[PDB]
């Protein structure tokens, strides 16, 4: 079975081919950094940033969300919640719209479980994810958030798009720590607590356009 | 109205006149740790060390404890549990057996609830637990226990007698950070986060008797 109304229909072959769908898409970094030889980083405490996703990801998602194009989002309400008043609202597109969202839970489930357990060891983990989006800042539409707190035992964030040859502004910024990200990276991926311990805003972007990627997992 | 169906009933009058308790056993430097001028330490990352009962409420406590008796505990299986198994079993007192339990709930969402706000800025708590009990610790019957993770957001740790004089043994140990508490205090507290950065072990006993107090607040 191989449909074909999408304009890329080779993103929803995880299921059939995920051997191939991995070499294609996973980042070339990821095998290594799990074994263990280093690449992953620890800019601050309690955080780590390892590559995960290689450009044709990138590009691909970023060009069916454009197909798309419905960004919804940024009412202080909502309809898609259940319980309808965001604490803060964004500019975004859930996966659950665009029918992306099953495959989104079973690369979760494959591909980031083991590095989280890797990681912080002692922790079990199955990997449930219930809002994940996209969201896209730019200097007109939406400024950067308010510090807050999330509603997951940790957090995923992934860019998606390089940093100064298309858009210029900063990362996270950790106020317990004094902590600053400024230069996110397009093929990697941030994970950080966001319950309890690390109060976290964002830097304003400034010229250009931006999209991140940010899951919430294990609520 | 009185009960005096109790070796100290003073205990049970935190409803009726929540000042003269507060002034008989609630540790006296308490008001001064939680306006700010020191006092509350952090001997390790994310890990807080305030004072928050006296001797008198720490004694009478304990006496109230032993007079009960059935030192229940031990079994992998549970009977006080919904789901019936315990992932790890130590002796311990549930609240719920002898009637504390709600005035416990009390001093939680009374005295710990702002200590624990100011102390991680953007957190809104409502000291809301289910599980809360006391755990003898001695050389013949069960040592301490092996590495592991908690069910809760962070969990409270009072001690409830004091070191060299009545027991000699240890405090805990965390893996992630190789942090050792040599000296846990008569009434003091220990905050710290229990379900994904703080994988903590507890160091084992070896002469005499210790007690301490642990409430999982915030499931
Ligand atoms: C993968 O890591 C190696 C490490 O030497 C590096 O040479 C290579 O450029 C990396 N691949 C990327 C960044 O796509
Ligand atoms: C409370 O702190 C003060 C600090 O000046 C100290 O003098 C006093 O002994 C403390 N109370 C105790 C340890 O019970
Ligand atoms: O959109 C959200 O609420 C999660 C993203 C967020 O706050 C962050 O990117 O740190
Ligand atoms: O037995 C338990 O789970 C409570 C005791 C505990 O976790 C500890 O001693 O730190
Ligand atoms: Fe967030
Ligand atoms: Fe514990």
């Amino acid at each position: 079975r191989y449909d074909t109304e999408h304009l890329h229909p080779d993103l929803w072959q995880i299921f059939d081919n995920p051997v191939d769908w991995k070499e294609q898409y996973i980042h070339e970094n990821y095998s290594r950094a799990l074994e263990g030889e280093g690449i992953v980083e620890q800019p601050c405490p309690d955080v780590y940033w390892f590559p995960l996703l290689s450009e044709q990801m990138c590009d691909e998602l970023v060009a069916e969300m454009e197909h798309y194009g419905q960004w919804s989002g940024g009412r202080h309400e909502d309809s898609r919640l259940a319980g309808g008043y965001e604490n803060v609202p964004t500019v975004d597109i859930h996966m659950k719209q665009v029918g992306y969202e099953d495959q989104w839970l079973q690369l979760l489930r494959t591909y980031v479980g083991p590095m989280t357990e890797s990681l912080f060891p002692g922790y079990h983990t199955k990997a449930r994810a219930v809002m994940n989006f996209v969201v896209r800042y730019r200097p007109d539409e939406q400024p950067s958030l308010r510090p807050h707190h999330d509603s997951s035992t940790f957090t995923l964030n992934v860019a998606l798009n390089h940093k100064g040859l298309d858009y210029e502004g900063g990362g996270c910024r950790f106020l317990r720590y004094d902590c600053v990200i400024s230069s996110p990276r397009k093929g990697w991926a941030l994970l950080h607590p966001g319950r309890l311990t690390h109060y976290h805003e964002g830097l304003p972007t400034t010229w250009g356009t931006r999209y991140i990627m940010v899951s919430f997992v294990d609520p």
